[PDB]
């Protein structure tokens, strides 16, 4: 049976609502014995992604990545690393390691170029300042990216509201703003923090704006994707 | 640093809020850094529990369990079973294998003797049949012990229901006439589905209701238990 491991703990709140997110979108017909298997490495202890960039400690960051890697390759038969961020690591990383990885700026990518329309880039300065939606993406002329002043109130909503686990509606407003100010329906979830926010806009039946969020597209498409 | 190993995914459902309730009873002061570490190893294909006992096939669920936890030995400083029924598997395996095992038994059993008062115990056929909480707690005579009757009713609850991911307070009215008719006002969560129960009981700010549950515990008391 095929087994998707998750490396998370980036932040921990997103990851153990992914994992919820995964059996919401993959409810069982008549036994659970039908439902996705899941191996989740939540570790917080795991040193900042855009912190190691703006530090000089990559490497110490890389080899976090790499040693979990080697254990989830040996246990599952899909990979997912649960922060956009972390994947600046991955041209160190050996092509070994990298063959099961399913990547979030990828799935983000296929999803942007059925939708088809220009797109708000939400993240975290980490993410911008390692270019990887905009060196990631076949559709990256559709990527509206945010202005250095827009990149620092989204690590503020990111830091102080969602990776403490805080409602994630209460950014909402803010949100709909920077939405109006880009002119645009819809946003990248460039922080994987933003699937809190997708599954609140989901919950609540707002249906106005278009998320591209890759761990609610990997939760939906979890029988298509893990082989 | 300490590292939690979870076997879940009996049921799934259960396991991603568990690990919600982790995060959600430790939230990080300045960095996510501080933030437990957890594996999940979260496999609905395990088995059901009480469909091994009532088959002949008692060794195919054995042998998950023991092989899961000769993984999660080599990976996690402690162990926690997701399942109280499946604790019915511990005497058949080595001793060796059972060193890092906190129990939902002798979890429940602690906080019953803190609390030393009658308590209603919902599971579960196949946990009552194996007798788990009867042989496991010193508190055994505090445990109120459903009817054959009722037992089938809770069995009820937590398939149509609770495993299901739907609302768990749509079950909280014949839980309280259960607490009403074995005169009590608290319950253990002898299925670790009632984790589900207590959160939305905690959620709603309804604490006429005293919920011994193994899963909250564990999650409220992470950096005291997870050396
Ligand atoms: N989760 C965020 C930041 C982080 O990695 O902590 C991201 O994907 O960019
Ligand atoms: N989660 C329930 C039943 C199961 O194992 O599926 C229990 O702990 O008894």
């Amino acid at each position: 049976l095929p087994i998707l491991g998750v490396l998370g703990g980036m932040g921990p709140v997103v990851t153990a609502e992914f994992l919820k997110s995964i059996y919401e979108y993959n409810p069982f017909i008549d036994k659970e014995q039908e439902s996705p298997n899941v191996i989740v490495f939540s570790f917080p202890s795991a040193p900042d992604r855009t912190g190691s960039i703006d530090s000089g400690k990559e490497r110490e960051f890389i080899d976090f990545i790499q040693v979990n890697l080697e254990h989830l390759n040996k246990l599952a038969d899909c990979i997912v690393i649960g922060s956009c961020t972390a994947h600046y690591a991955l041209p160190q990383i050996p092509e070994n390691l990298k063959d099961k990885l399913i990547s979030l700026i990828k799935i983000a990518d296929q999803e942007l170029q059925e939708y088809n329309e220009p797109t708000l880039l939400l993240a975290s300065t980490g993410t911008y300042q390692k270019k990887l939606f905009q060196e990631g993406c076949t559709t990256a002329d559709l990527i509206i990216s945010l202005s250095e002043s827009d990149q620092k109130l989204i690590h503020e909503m990111i830091y102080k509201v969602l990776k403490r686990g805080h409602d994630p509606l209460s950014i909402l407003r803010d949100i709909e703003a920077l939405l109006e100010k880009y002119n645009t329906r819809s946003y990248i979830s460039g922080s994987t923090e933003f699937h809190l926010l997708t599954k609140s806009l989901k919950l609540k039946g707002i249906d106005s704006i278009k998320a591209i969020d890759p761990l609610s597209t990997i939760a939906q498409n979890f029988s298509q994707l893990i082989i």
